[PDB]
C-alpha cells in the first residue's frame, strides 16, 4: 500500500494520513525492538547521512546522530563554518556532491526554498531538520507520544497557544489526516501563514474535523485534550524580542489555561522552553509529556531514515490511531 | 565486591582505593586484549555518548571519541556554539534530553556544580571531562602509566611542583588510597583548595601516607619518585598571565629539580605543555613518561565507560598496585 | 612489487607511476565491490582517523569521513577552534599524541612544512588533505575519473588554464608518470613554483611526454583531451581578489577554449567552482566530468587509507592505464 523509499520529507503537507501513520507504526516497531527487546538492528549499515545545520540544535542533532548510528549508519555533522556552502559554493553544486557522497541529507535551515533546491538538485532523500516554515519531524514525535499516552489519536483536540510558526504549520498540515481537531490561538498580526491556513481548512473539511483560529488563549484551550506551545521568539527572530514580549502578554500557558481544557488534558512543547510561554507548574506537571515527546524525536527520525532508505517492513502490529 | 555500573564519575573523592584499582585493572585488560591481542571487543555496541565541551581539548576529545567508537559505540561531539545550552535552554532540561537520547555524558566544563546539576538531573552516567576543580580521568591514566613503569604503586612519592589546580586536586583525592605519598609545592596564594587539602589530610591519615604542602620546589621534589607539573595558567585563567608569570618564577622543573628526587625518578605532565613549567631537558628525558601517559587517557576512559555502562568482567589477572 | 603500508602521502612527487597506479587499481576495486556489488567490507574496523582541518572543506571532509566509516573505521573531525594546536600546544607534541590515539591523520593545512613536521614526528600515516603547495588526493580522483571515461590514460593531453596553484602542482608531480602530456597556461607572475616545474621537466624527459608552460589559454587548450581549471583565488589568497580578477581576465574556460581542444575533449574542475574560471555552458556540458570527479574523491581516499593501513590486495583485474 504505502511506498516511501526514495522520497524526500520536506513537509507533512505532501503526505497522506496513511503515509504518516506508517512512519509512526515504524517508529513504534523500532522503539519496541531496540529500546524494549534490546535488539541490534543494523538497517542502515553501509549508509551515511549528511547533516547540514544552519541553526543551533540539541534534540534534532542528538536524535538524528545517535539514531542513524544506532542503526549502523554514519552521520556526518556539517556546519556553515566548515563547509563551502554560501561562502565559496552554490547550493546546486553542494546538492550534487552530497548526492554522490551520502545516502540522505537532513538539513536545518532558514529558507524552505533551500530544502526545495536541495530536493530538486539531489538524487538522494532530503529531510527537513526544521525550517522557518515547517518542522515535520517534530510532529511525528508529538503524535507518537500522544498515541502512546492515549492509545489512539482520532477525535483528540489539540489546543495551540502561541506564535503562528513552523511547529503550528506542521500541526496544521497533519492533525486532520489523523481525525484530530485543532483550536489555535495566536496574537493579532502573528497568525499562521495564510496559504497554510487555507490548506488546513481543506484538510479539516476532507476529514470532518474542526479547525478554529482565534486570538483568545482560553477559546483555543476550551475542551482541548492537548495544550501545546513553543517559544514566542523563534531562532532568527531575536530582533523582534521587544515587540513580541509586548504582543504575547496574556499568552503564557498556566493552570488557568488547563482549567478550561478537557479532563484528560496533557501538555506538549517541542523545546527549547523559556519561562514566557508556559509556567513551571504546567511544564513540570505529571500531565506534561515534554520529555517523552523529546525522546520520541529519536525513534521517529530513525523510522524516517529507514522508510526513505530501505525496504524494511515493521514486525510490530500496527498501533491504533 | 566492586559495583560501578550506573554511577557517575565526577571526582575520585567519591571512589575507594578498591574502586579506582578496579578501573585501572579494567584499563590494563582492555589495553591487553585490544592493543596487544588485536581483538575487536564491541562492548558498547548500540550505545552512544554525549560529549559536551566548553573548553578546548586534544587528549580528552581524541581518547574519548576513538575509545568509545573502538568499543562499537557512537560518540557525539557537542559544543556550546551548536547546542542550545546556556543560550536558549537550561541545564536541567538539557540533562533530561541527554538522558533519553544517550547512554552517558562526558562533559568538560568550568563549574563543577554544572556536573553536579547534570548528575542529579540525568538518569545516565555523567563523567567529568575536566572542570575548574577536578580532572579525575587524567589521574587514572597517570597511575596506570606509573603502575606499568614501576610494576606497582604502593609507597611511591609523587612530587607536584606548580599551581594548586584541578590536576593536583585529583592527585590529592586519590594518591593515599593507593598508599602513595604526596609532596606538593605551589607559590604562596596559589595553594590547593582548603577543603580538598583537609580531605587529603584525612586520606593520608587513614592510609598512613604522608602529605606535605610547601612553597619550596626542592622540598616537594626531595626523595620523590615522580616529578609532576602542569601549566601555570589553566584554561579560563589567561587574564592572570602577568601575575602568574611573576608568582611562579623559580617553579620550572629542570634537572636541578631531579637531582634531589629519588634515583628511579620519572616525570609526568597531563599536557598541553608550555616552556614555563618544565624545560626541554626534563620533558624529553628518557625518564619522561609524558607520551605513554597521554596514550593511557584512551585505555582508561574506555575502562570508565565500560564499568559505568556494562557488566563486563576483566579477563586479565589483576595488576600489582 | 608495490609496498605502501605505513607510508605517508604528502605529495605524489614521492610516488612512482607504479605506486599511483596501484592506488587507482585499489580505488576501482573498492568502488566495484561496494558501490556495484553492495558488499560491506570492514577493512578499517577497529581503526580511527584524526582529521585536522585548518580550511573549509565539503568534498575532502565528506569523502574522507563517509569513506573511512564505510570501511568500519571511526573518523574524528578536529578543528583549530576545538583542539589546542597552535594556541596552547606545539605541532610536535600534537603529532605524538595523535600517533598514540589514532591510526592515521588527514590534515588540510596552509603550510606543507606542517605536514612534514607531522610526518616526521608521528609514527602513523599522514595524508595531505590539501596544502598551499599540493593537493595529491584530488589528482587521484581526477585520473580515476579519466581512466573510467577514456578506458586508459597513456597519451592523453591535459590542458590546464588558470592559476599556478596546488592542483596544477599535483598534476605536474604525476601526469608524466602515467605517460600523459601537460600543457598549462597561467597569467604572467602566477606561474607554478619553479622547483615543481623543474621536477615536472625531469619527469617529462624520463617518460618521453611533453610539458608546455605558457601564458596563452588557447595554446594550452590546443589539442588537449582534458580541459582543467580551478578558482583564481584559492583559500588564504582572498586579499589578492582585485589584483587576480584583473590579472586573470581572458582566462575563463568557454566553448571557444574547447573549439581548439581534441575532438573527444572533457572538462575537470576540483571544485568549489566560481563563475570566473569557467562558464556554465562548459561546466554543465555533457563533456564535463566535474560531478563524477567529485564522487571519486570518496573511492580514492578509501583506497589511500586501505593501502597505508592494511595488507588488503585488490580482487579486481588491474585497470588499463
Ligand atoms: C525547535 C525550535 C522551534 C522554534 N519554533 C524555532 O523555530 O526556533
Ligand atoms: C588538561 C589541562 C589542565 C589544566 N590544569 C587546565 O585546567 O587548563
Ligand atoms: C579544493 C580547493 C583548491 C584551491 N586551489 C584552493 O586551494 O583553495
Amino acid at each position: 500500500k504505502v511506498q516511501l523509499k526514495g522520497r524526500d520529507l520536506l513537509t507533512l503537507k505532501n503526505f497522506t494520513g496513511e503515509e504518516i501513520k506508517y512512519m509512526l507504526w515504524l517508529s513504534a516497531d523500532l522503539k519496541f525492538r531496540i529500546k524494549q527487546k534490546g535488539e541490534y538492528l543494523p538497517l542502515l549499515q553501509g549508509k551515511s547521512l549528511g547533516m547540514i545545520f544552519e541553526k543551533r540544535s540539541t534534540r534534532t542533532r542528538l536524535s538524528t546522530e545517535t539514531g542513524f548510528a544506532l542503526l549502523g549508519g554514519h552521520p556526518c555533522f556539517l556546519t556553515t563554518q566548515d563547509i563551502h556552502l554560501g561562502v565559496n559554493e552554490s547550493l546546486t553544486d553542494t546538492a550534487r556532491v552530497l548526492s554522490s557522497m551520502a545516502d540522505a541529507v537532513l538539513a536545518r535551515v532558514y529558507k524552505q526554498s533551500d530544502l526545495d533546491t536541495l530536493a530538486k538538485e539531489a538524487s538522494i532523500p532530503i529531510i527537513n531538520g526544521l525550517s522557518d516554515l515547517y518542522h515535520p519531524i517534530q510532529i511525528l514525535a508529538d503524535y507518537l507520544t500522544l498515541q502512546e499516552h492515549y492509545s489512539s489519536l482520532k477525535g483528540l483536540t489539540l489546543s495551540w497557544i502561541g506564535d503562528g510558526n513552523n511547529i503550528l504549520h506542521s500541526i496544521m498540515m497533519s492533525a486532520a489526516k489523523f481525525g484530530m481537531h485543532l483550536q489555535a490561538a495566536t496574537p493579532k498580526g502573528y497568525e499562521p501563514d495564510a496559504s497554510v491556513t487555507k490548506l488546513a481548512e481543506q484538510y479539516a473539511k476532507e476529514n470532518g474535523t474542526k479547525l478554529l483560529l482565534t486570538n483568545d488563549p482560553l477559546e483555543a484551550a476550551h475542551g482541548g485534550n492537548v495544550l501545546i506551545t513553543d517559544t514566542w521568539i523563534s531562532m532568527g527572530r531575536e530582533e523582534e524580542k521587544k515587540k513580541r514580549l509586548q504582543a504575547f502578554q496574556g499568552y503564557q500557558v498556566t493552570m488557568k489555561t488547563a482549567k478550561v481544557a478537557a479532563s484528560d488534558w496533557t501538555f506538549l512543547h517541542c523545546l527549547p522552553r523559556k519561562p514566557e510561554e508556559v509556567d513551571d507548574e504546567v511544564f513540570y506537571s505529571p500531565r506534561s509529556l515534554v520529555f517523552p515527546e523529546a525522546e520520541n524525536r529519536k525513534w521517529t527520525i530513525m523510522a524516517v531514515m529507514v522508510s526513505l532508505l530501505t525496504d524494511y517492513s515493521p514486525q510490530l502490529q500496527k498501533p491504533k490511531f
